[PDB]
């Protein structure tokens, strides 16, 4: 499918600006693209430029850091206004301990016997308050100190390892309240990832749906096949509708292009038209 509904860029942790990744999928002849920061909307509008140039309709998107229970989740707003004034300050209140949280990663890591990792981490990260696990990832891989990505995570940077430090997000409610307000959809992102078995899953749609949340992320590049599956199963119990996305965050950690929705799915992108930013402007 070529459509991408989930990726990153500078603006928070992506490898790429705005413009670079949207360039980047640009290559693979997309239909429809959302760019989703994490805890931020500062890229949407170089991506919607960027998209447009290149013909692309685009999405404004957005990915919501949320703890639900003892589960840190991520909530996917498409289709948002990102000038909405609960929105937007929604976003800023869980930006806000993000910079102190890295600075106690880095002396963490430095107890443990590394040193210099938030300095380390901070000449990854455009922008400090967006500083996160992901950019003192790309700092232990590059100085040495680490093989690569998926092992930092085995070592670090996670619960009762080096480096994590514990940190309350938003609420569920919060952050499905402040997309749907914005205009937008609100999508459980990348569900094979978080720890859970199918009982976790449903209880997590059920309050999910309660807060006002419509979506789960069925195709993702997080997913295997079998996930596919079985979260498009669960999508259909519950009447959910399915997001697609790479996930992409940089070369080697592809945007553009995700797994064709399995057969039972209904595309949340025909539900989202009336958000979508044309390339041409009188269709808007």
């Amino acid at each position: 499918a070529n459509i991408d509904l989930h990726f990153h860029s500078r603006t928070s942790d992506g490898a790429l600006t705005p413009t670079e990744v949207i360039d980047r999928a640009a290559a693979r002849a997309p239909a429809l693209l959302a760019l989703t920061d994490h805890d931020c909307t500062g890229g949407l509008a170089e991506a919607a430029a960027a998209a447009a140039r290149r013909g692309i309709p685009f999405l404004n998107g957005v990915e919501v850091s949320v703890s639900w229970g003892r589960h840190t989740v991520h909530i996917v707003g498409l289709g948002i206004d990102p000038a909405e004034p609960a929105l937007a300050a929604g976003l800023k209140s869980i930006r806000e301990g993000r910079l102190e949280r890295a600075r106690q990663m880095g002396a963490s890591l430095e107890a443990a016997g590394i040193a210099g990792c938030f300095d380390g981490a901070m000449r990854w990260c455009d922008n400090p308050e967006m500083i996160s696990r992901t950019h003192f990832a790309r700092h232990l891989v590059d100085s040495g100190a680490v093989k690569d990505m998926r092992t930092v995570f085995r070592k670090y940077l996670t619960p009762g390892k080096p480096g994590y430090v514990s940190h309350q997000w938003a609420s569920l409610e919060d952050a499905v309240g402040w997309i749907v307000g914005a205009g937008g959809m609100a999508v459980i992102a990348h569900p094979g990832r978080y720890d859970m078995g199918r009982t976790l899953i449903e209880r997590l749609i059920l309050d999910f749906q309660a807060a006002g949340g419509q979506g789960i992320e069925v195709a993702s590049g997080s997913h295997s096949l079998d996930d596919m599956h079985k979260f498009a199963l669960h999508a259909d119990r519950h009447g959910l509708y399915a997001s697609s996305g790479s996930d992409f965050h940089a070369p080697g950690e592809d945007v553009g292009h995700t797994e064709d929705l399995p057969p039972i799915c209904r595309p949340i992108w025909r539900e989202l038209e009336a958000r979508i930013l044309r390339p041409a402007d009188a269709e808007n």
